[PDB]
């Protein structure tokens, strides 16, 4: 048969200097067991890559050079605007394969985030957490890790779409073995952007649009910003989608929704009223906003304690209509739970006060 | 052949104690225009009806009072909420047949609006400017009128709508002639609700945002609120449809959009935040927001200088959603250019002030 939850387990990184505890895995024991249980491939992809950042960056770069000195074939996605440390990375290591990838030639505005480890079609991890030291000791990040090997293929599919478009010189065939209507164990990736996507994935924008709008009692959201308005380039580019069915929920369906939110700049007058406007919600409906300082890239969703999205994207135009990401998506009863727990540890955290203007 | 604009001029009612001043027919003269000329029919439709309030409108009411005593079948619909003067005036016009209409009886939301007049399927008038006193004398209204059968007939074909649901007792065409797929001389009616719209009928709420989203230089809308949320019974109504496709013009499309509506509630958290978000936007692209606190019924709506959409609705949800209305559509430049002079005098009146918050 087939194992519920599909063996996933809850991976983040909890920074010495923030209260944040947890007994999960950490991203740092995750990515030093992957390296050591590793026997035919290490498939890495990121944006940015600078592991040297931090010591226990460099310890897991380390580990990830033994590995490659074995006789393990490691390939490193990154952006070809992460392409800053490019020579500092090939001159530490030489077998280790790095890759430049441009998924938008046409425009120049779609960048490669996805943000997941797999190896030997077994186990993998897919979160927030990049190829940095940052993400590793000193950012907190969260993510999912699984030793199912059905699961851990059907993520290698998505490694052999962003490697295509490697910029070197000049038949993809876009596979999916699991999706929203076929999960594995009640888990499913959603992918990004549409014009990747091919006939038979699934398109995150409409995932995450479905289940904001599917939603009867709860609405948890942990993101950086929420604001419809991002820059795209260096003009403003207006995308309400995400923006719109969450204040949908509030309003017309009731829905008790808690946004936790980076802050916003003082002189972003986008981000300003995007902000005042949040605020008079909580005023007439149940909406509840609380801001947060610290380095975070966790990307939450939680909705009516039955479903959870975990994702590298941010909830905003920029993103959804040109970056290329991987998404986790799982209905499981007793994974949901235990990122609900998350999510009410850093809502009452010391790190997330309440909105104030 | 037909002629172009199908025949049509502006009116409005311009009060003694306002600037505003215009060369146009009057409202006053325009009803007491169609009641002279009547040899047949006339047919009324608005909201409220309360012609004794003011010294003009009880002249109207007299010169249709001597109308049906001459002969003429003369029907006012009124919605059953209106029905407030209804002892009064069957008292003063025992011949003037009075109906009540409520065209929502599955759930009592959509009002009858409408707003317009017709006889002897040749003359017409369609505006805002509803069968009361007010609106004839003492308020600022809007609308066109025009001698042209061929666009009569088609706006009584409305009347005929919603004269079936009167509140008496216990097969309705719902036929059309014109829309914006086949107008007349460039002049169509868009209808209002959808459940009432038919098969042929045009859904203003499908014209207005198709008109605001291929807008390609300037919008000037002079409504009475652009608020995205309208409290429907005793509940708060989020539909901002409207609200994002203006928005999406002045942001992505950089359209220069001047929007003339009335001032807000200093009590209402929902006008407030919708206010000081437009404020913001007036810094960061070409929009310009100006308020009036003046008794105004006005409808308007102009795209590129080449469209023209007068009703009596205002854009919000609680309207496009549930009221059932007819409103004028004209893409006749010359009609369109008339109807630019009414916005860039209004726009500079005393009565409008800048936005300030
Ligand atoms: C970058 C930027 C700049 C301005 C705004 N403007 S806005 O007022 O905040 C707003 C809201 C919004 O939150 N309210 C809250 C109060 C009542 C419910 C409607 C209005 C919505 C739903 N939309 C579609 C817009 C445009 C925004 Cl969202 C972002």
């Amino acid at each position: 048969s087939v194992p519920a939850g599909a063996k996933c387990r809850l991976v983040e990184t909890l920074p010495e200097n923030m209260d944040f505890r947890s007994d999960h895995l950490t991203t740092f024991e995750c990515f030093n067991e992957i390296i050591t249980l590793a026997k035919k491939y290490i498939y890495i992809a990121s944006f940015c890559c600078n592991p040297l950042s931090t010591t226990r960056g460099a310890l897991i770069f380390d580990k990830l050079k033994e590995a490659s000195e074995k006789g393990i074939k490691i390939i490193v996605l990154l952006d070809e605007r992460g392409k800053r440390n490019l020579g500092e990375l090939q001159s530490h290591c030489p077998d280790i394969n790095f890759i430049t990838v441009n998924i938008d030639k046409k425009n120049n505005v779609g960048l490669l985030l996805g943000c997941f480890w797999v190896s030997d079609d077994e186990r993998c991890y897919v979160g927030n957490a990049s190829f940095t030291g940052g993400s590793i000791h000193t950012i907190k990040t969260l993510g999912v890790y699984s030793d199912y090997p059905p699961l851990a293929t059907d993520l290698r599919r998505r490694f052999d779409t962003f490697k295509a478009f490697n910029s070197a010189k000049n038949a993809l065939p876009v596979s999916t073995a699991y999706h929203i209507k076929n999960p594995i164990g009640g888990v499913f990736f959603t992918d990004s952007p549409e014009h990747l996507l091919g006939y038979s994935r699934d398109l995150d924008t409409d995932v995450v649009i479905d289940k904001l709008k599917s939603a009867k009692t709860s609405i948890d959201i942990e993101h950086l910003a929420i604001v419809p308005t991002t820059r795209v380039d260096g003009n403003s580019y207006y995308w309400p989608d995400i923006y719109n069915s969450i204040i949908e929920a509030a309003i017309n369906r009731g829905v008790k929704i808690r946004l936790l939110v980076g802050n916003w700049d003082k002189n972003d007058v986008y981000s300003m009223a995007t902000a005042r406007s949040l605020d008079a919600l909580c005023v007439q409906n149940d909406l509840s906003v609380k801001v947060f300082t610290i380095q975070n890239n966790t990307k939450l969703l939680i909705v009516d304690d039955e479903y959870v999205h975990i994702t590298s994207a941010n909830f905003d135009g920029t993103h959804y209509q040109n970056h290329g990401f991987v998404s986790f998506n799982s209905i499981d009863k007793q994974l949901v739970s235990e990122a609900k727990k998350i999510f009410e540890r850093d809502w009452v955290s010391s790190h997330s006060k309440s909105l104030k203007i």
